[PDB]
């Protein structure tokens, strides 16, 4: 029974040159299992540079597909997780990954079902410390400790990354 999705998540399993982008926002015809096939579909693609799954109905087990894969994958700098069911476990399994991450700069999920507590946003603020990559966090945080801490290292991210530019550019001046 081949999906209308079986093309695209073809052209990310052979790693298509023009695929540079899966964006399957808004779906409604897509399913959980198809989403985590795409998410499995990256480990190993490195062509892809956006992966955008908003308002999809994704859930934890995708986030979880998702934090997986982005230990593999060293070439998506944007996710779109916004407008799912994912819940505080989906959203601190992806930030325990981005400790071993250093190529996604930017990460949103806004506007999911339920939101995700101020205990989540804590550890979130938490985790981003040990991330220097991450420049751009659409979330708007309920608490303002988080919020502020976050916004404060986003900046020091952005900071950071202006200077390794700035160097590798001198480098070879
Ligand atoms: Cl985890
Ligand atoms: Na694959
Ligand atoms: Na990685
Ligand atoms: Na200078």
């Amino acid at each position: 029974a081949p999906s209308i999705f079986d093309e695209p998540l073809e052209r990310v399993k052979n790693n298509d040159p023009e695929m540079t982008e899966v964006n399957v926002n808004n779906s409604d015809c897509i399913t959980n299992e198809i989403l985590v096939r795409f998410t499995e579909a990256l480990e190993f693609n490195t062509v892809v540079k956006l992966f955008a799954l908003a308002n999809t109905r994704a859930d934890d087990h995708v986030a979880f597909a998702i934090a997986i894969m982005l230990k593999a994958n060293k070439t998506i700098t944007s996710l779109n997780l916004d407008s799912n069911h994912i819940t505080g476990k989906g959203i601190l399994a992806i930030f325990r990954a981005l400790l071993q991450n250093n190529t996604l700069t930017e990460l949103r999920f806004h506007n999911q079902r339920h939101i995700c507590g101020g205990k989540t946003e804590m550890e979130i603020a938490k985790l981003l410390k040990e991330n220097t990559t991450l420049l751009k966090l659409g979330y708007h945080f309920e608490l303002a400790g988080p919020r502020m801490t976050v916004t404060n290292l986003l900046s020091r991210n952005m900071d950071k990354q202006r200077q390794k530019r700035l160097q590798e550019q001198r480098q070879a001046q």
